[PDB]
């Protein structure tokens, strides 16, 4: 209902989508919106971003999954006031077998973390979702349970088939079992704007999906992600980037990016 | 020749598992060795790297898994005679549901490339498996079909969390599915020395794991694949980098593990 559901996804592995769901989260909970991050990869990277021990959690959203809890009872409180945190663990690396069990039975797999949703809707401004390197169940959870979809693209080969199959995927679902899904925008990440293959890459980009390009709301300008060596450590303090250095240069482009987000 | 079976694996994305694969293929090659690629990501970067297109191939590894085709019949010669690959699609994506199909009926799914790789370990010397980014059915099978495992590591904070994760998979099916299964070793991939993060994270690794780093047996070194501009170019060209910059130090360093391998 009022919170706009945002999954941050991408199959292809290493370019930023739990940085992005991280930092978007917290960029966006600084103004004291009310968010909740939901890890969605059984590595539950997002998890020990926001400093929890993968040997700390109790219960994760796998347990929602298959009912043994109300996802109330997993939420966690982080160390920003307005960001909650649905944890992850290994255990939801089981959800693929359950998945497969549903479809075989009348239920609709790919709804399981929409229904697992809807008693928090109403609770939160933005549900981010950190999706899993792949296009399979989790991923397909993922997108079925959004409003809206960033994806973030690091410039380099694989990028260009890769972004084109994610695109058929959403087609798909918009045509199926999510007909409101849209994308909120294409975010370059880790982005190195001299090299030739940045270069080649993001003008086959731009050539096709030009429009689908977030931009900072005040200047125009497109909002891409810098690599930066600050953004990289963050994970390693458990904090995200604005909560020690809120002058980075990732924490000012995740800024950039949140104001983007709230304006519509 | 008994092949030598070898799984890149690593559960993170984007680590560099099939460059490593590609790339350690071809410099294996260019000794004279028969080396067959594995194709095993649905997303079939592999495929790509190698100047295959993904709609353009007509059957792949996914049909062999099921039995609907042999391995033979979907081999695919490469720009380099010592080079053979098996190519991968996105059908490869269903192969999950068959496996939990096979669980559900006999407890069986693990072996199923083993017992497709049963008819060619005559005819190769080597038979490189380029894994997907998850521990699920498609690597378990990668693993379980392994004589032993490459692991290419980014040594970036998540890289901690993560290598525990795989050395428990690795050890739960050396007591199942696959008892000699090795591990051939760790891989710092696209490694930059000179950073704080890359300092630590490598220190912890070799805190708990020194002894399976790979070794330069002529030197003692630790082998490193350094972060290159032309190893990211390389697959742009469907060239490994041999082919495409042979004098690079991502090549020197590729060639620097096929000796490791060739030694033994
Ligand atoms: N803008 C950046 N600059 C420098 N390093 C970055 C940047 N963004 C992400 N990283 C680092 O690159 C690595 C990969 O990023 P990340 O884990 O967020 O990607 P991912 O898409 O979630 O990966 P996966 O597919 O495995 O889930 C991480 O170690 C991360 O810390
Ligand atoms: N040593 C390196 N230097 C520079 N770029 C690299 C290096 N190794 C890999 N890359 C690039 O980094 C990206 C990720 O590498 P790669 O695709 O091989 O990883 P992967 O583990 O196979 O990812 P996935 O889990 O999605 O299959 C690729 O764009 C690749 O070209
Ligand atoms: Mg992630
Ligand atoms: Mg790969």
């Amino acid at each position: 209902m009022m919170s706009e559901i945002i999954a941050v996804a991408n199959q292809k592995g290493g370019v930023g989508k739990t940085t992005t769901a991280v930092n978007l989260a917290a960029s966006l909970a600084v103004h004291e919106k009310k968010i909740l991050l939901i890890d969605f990869d059984p590595q539950a990277n997002a998890t020990s971003s926001l400093g929890f021990r993968r040997d700390k959690i109790d219960y994760d959203i796998y347990h929602v999954l298959i009912g043994r809890k109300q996802i109330s009872q997993v939420i966690l409180k982080t160390q920003m006031p307005f960001l909650d945190l649905v944890p992850s663990n290994l255990g939801l690396a089981g959800f693929e077998k359950t998945f497969y069990d549903s479809q075989d039975e009348n239920k609709r797999g790919e709804l399981m973390l929409k229904n697992a949703l809807e008693s928090v809707v109403g609770l939160y401004d933005y549900i981010i979702i950190d999706s899993p390197p792949a296009l399979g169940p989790l991923t397909i959870n993922s997108l079925s349970a959004a409003h809206s979809v960033i994806i973030p693209i690091q410039c380099e080969f694989f990028a260009l088939e890769g972004t084109k199959l994610l695109l058929n995927t959403i087609r798909m679902l918009q045509k199926s079992t999510n007909p409101k899904l849209k994308i909120r925008g294409f975010l370059p990440t880790m982005h190195v704007p001299q090299l030739n293959l940045t270069k080649g890459v993001l003008a086959e980009l731009f050539k096709y999906f030009d429009s689908e390009f977030f931009r900072d709301s005040a200047t125009g300008e497109y909002i891409m992600i810098p690599k930066s060596v600050k953004l990289a450590e963050s994970p390693s303090f458990g904090k995200p980037i604005l909560l020690y250095d809120i002058k980075s240069n990732g924490s000012i482009a995740y800024q950039k990016l949140a104001q983007s987000i709230l304006q519509g």
